């Protein structure tokens, strides 16, 4: 099992987050926050294209296809719902919540999410301040 | 990400479970319950030996080394604590709990487990009747 658990999903999560912070999505920036080499990033992104999940634009910025964006959104949703579960119910020290959720986000089923929406007091945003996306699509 | 999420841990979980049911651990039986080909199983087990996690005995039965057994035990502990969390708090339909936990068991940290022990009403056994092992070692 790779440290990122699901490589492709982590590249999409990265692109998503860069967008959230008004940062242009560049392969160069993915390598930086995921601590992966350039060729490695270049190869993965290349595969994501043939898979139809992202497009390397003329300016070389990364443009997620609608299907790429749907998957990325669901990964963010699972992560933030996990972060909420880990904080609100399990009581995991906040300093460990991000890394834990970073792994769980890749194995959480839509079904468990639905349950978390019903059990959690509120799913407006994650414990770190960001809005929990895709709630309406969840289903 | 492979469907087993963490292949090695699943082979150990399988060996553990076969032991729980008084079934001789054989590569042949791992292939059957994990739906993997014989050569694939033979190759994985071969690697687990060099890794010092298991020994292929003269009679060809699988004997987990103490280190192999410690990891297997922790995987069972994480799985059964996840099963307990999914049933007792999250309310995931019991018919989906085994598969969900089957994935979570590979990404749960010792830290979250400790929290689950404190939050769950009781961790004597999983929702499916089996004892939750390694609780004292958890730490
Ligand atoms: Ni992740
Ligand atoms: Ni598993």
């Amino acid at each position: 099992m790779k440290d990122l658990v699901d490589t492709t999903e982590m590249y999409l999560r990265t692109i998503y987050e860069l967008e959230e912070e008004g940062v242009t999505p560049l392969r160069a920036r993915i390598a930086e926050r995921l601590e992966q080499s350039g060729p490695t990033v270049s190869q993965t992104v290349a595969r994501m294209e043939r898979d139809g999940l992202v497009v390397v634009a003329s300016d070389r910025s990364l443009q997620m296809t609608p299907t790429g964006r749907t998957l990325a959104t669901a990964v963010m949703r699972k992560a933030r719902l996990a972060e909420r579960l880990l904080t609100d119910i399990i009581g995991l020290d906040i300093n460990k919540v991000h890394d834990e959720a970073d792994r769980w986000e890749h194995v959480m089923s839509d079904e468990v999410e639905r349950r978390l929406v019903k059990v959690l007091k509120d799913v407006s945003r994650s414990p770190f301040g960001n809005p929990i996306p895709g709630l309406d699509e969840l289903g």
